């Protein structure tokens, strides 16, 4: 079964609908009135920030539940030490249900597998809350721009053809359809958990720091190894990336990116459909920055 | 010390701005992080992640005090949590932080070796977190997003540790704010949270930068030069806290916190002491200048806490 069933009913609802907490924060209707001197953007910066970093903490704690080197109780000690300062603040800043369930994950787990299910459901709960928070934060406010002269100055063969799994990526209301190959031999365990989620329809958002890249919070939590990773900057156009640590997102790189980090490789959009990604990216950039007009991503198998 | 070079950098950065913070707020970070030629999105990530990496670093420092967890187990949780935090900060304006983050997790022989690394790194990140909080642009929301004044009055309308203990054990101190030129005297409650008060008093005297609370309300915190794993048996709800209250939040940056007005936060924080009632009326002026200092002015206000 599932250790926290009420979360699962919420997780499925939140891939479709805006979470109530994301609205009350973006509408400034949080009960305790967070935010100094009659404003709520300072509370908004924290509410968006913590929930992303809290989610990343939860995943690395969930990763250690797979580890038998660290005992079950010592892991609870590590959780009960790290969780309260994150959960108590977020409950004050329009995440009360999230605060309540963090205490249940800390409650003594008879089996390590139970604790793994508590962390797995909760990490998915926070990461969907994080997904909408990345969308509705007012990134358009940043007056602070690079000089035009500064911006102006700036694995597919490896593998087996039989393991290439055909998938389609469809973005609406734009209507752009592209097909892609999922490499199931490079990261076999990772791809198996992403394939199981297909078909999934999730919201599409743009990278605020990474460059010309888009991601979407897919409905899975993968503790699977990542043997084949690729530098984000070294990636080709049409690259399908899956970043488990940043929220189990499905990442598409439709242009040159600045970030130096190494991210796991899921697959690549066919080169003939690579030209279509550039039109979607601009719309996804505007939706995250300015419009807040939802662009939904549908990934399906062929 | 395990990292003596960093202790020179911690002492240097108390007075002066770190080089990493300046290049982020001026948009001179090397790889030009951001999307479509703007460095505010990277700024929002740099400031926030270093804040949450610092809080994670302290709880790892507090994890070393517990002997139920082995060092190999403790190193493993640092080897699992840190990489996603260290590597990005190295990309987003904190390259040296990633250098010492790798050195903290190297196989340690003793608990004191790991605790000294975590204690030094945490304070180094807590000063970097301090300067990122002062210069960050919080005025952007005041122009666009504001609570209504009438709904504020209603939220206050709908809403003793000072009595506890021996008044003889309290230790007087002095907080001096420059360039405002305002002095108040305060008593530190050594009975309630003794090990904490000892750990703070040993740092006296110190002169540090003073900033405001962006979310908590009418409160101002100053990053003091210590990392305290001391027990906190007496804590108080920040919304219930009185005016002139001195608090020390070991988890949110080891800061000296002065409440000079209404605060809405429900979290409980250890009680350091209280400004004497005769000198409480001087706090209203300082916080108004401290608000503008962090909210708008970005003009340094300094705090010198000394023993009397
Ligand atoms: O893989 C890529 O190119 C994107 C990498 C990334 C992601 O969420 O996956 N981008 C996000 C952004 O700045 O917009 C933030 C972010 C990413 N890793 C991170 C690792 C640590 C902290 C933050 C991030
Ligand atoms: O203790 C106080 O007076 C206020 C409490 C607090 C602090 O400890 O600094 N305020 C800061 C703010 O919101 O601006 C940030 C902050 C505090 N707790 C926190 C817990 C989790 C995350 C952030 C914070």
């Amino acid at each position: 079964m599932s250790a926290l069933p009420e979360l699962r009913e919420l997780i499925a609802s939140f891939v479709s609908e805006e979470p109530p907490e994301i609205r009350r924060i973006r509408t400034g209707t949080v009960p305790d009135l967070p935010g100094s001197y009659g404003q709520y953007f300072t509370a908004w910066d924290f509410s968006n920030s913590i929930v992303r970093d809290y989610a990343m903490n939860l995943y690395q704690l969930t990763r250690l539940a797979t580890d038998e080197s660290v005992s079950v109780e010592n892991l609870l000690t590590v959780f009960r030490t790290l969780d309260p300062i994150y959960s108590t603040f977020l409950g004050y800043n329009g995440f009360p249900v999230l605060a309540e369930y963090a205490q249940r994950v800390g409650q003594p787990a008879e089996s390590r597998a139970e604790l793994l299910d508590r962390l797995t459901t909760f990490t998915e709960y926070v990461n969907r809350l994080t997904a909408w928070s990345h969308h509705y934060f007012p990134w358009d406010l940043g007056r602070y721009r690079y000089a035009a002269e500064e911006v102006a100055a700036q694995v597919d063969s490896l593998g087996d053809p039989s393991q290439r799994i055909p998938v389609r990526l469809t973005w609406q209301p734009l209507g752009v359809q592209v097909d892609a190959e999922i490499y199931a031999d490079l990261n076999p365990q990772l791809a198996t958990d992403v394939l199981k989620a297909l078909p999934f329809t999730v919201l599409q958002d743009h990278a605020v720091v990474s460059g010309e890249s888009m991601y979407a919070w897919a409905p899975l939590v993968s503790v699977a190894p990542t043997p084949v990773r690729e530098r984000i900057c070294d990636a080709p156009v049409g690259r399908l990336r899956f970043s488990q640590a940043t929220g189990n997102k499905v990442i598409v790189q439709y242009g040159p990116t600045t970030e130096t980090l190494s991210s796991p490789v899921l697959g690549k959009v066919v080169d003939s459909h690579a030209d279509r990604l550039a039109e979607v990216g601009k719309a996804v950039w505007e939706s995250t920055f300015s419009s807040k007009e939802p662009v939904w991503l549908t990934v399906e198998r062929l």
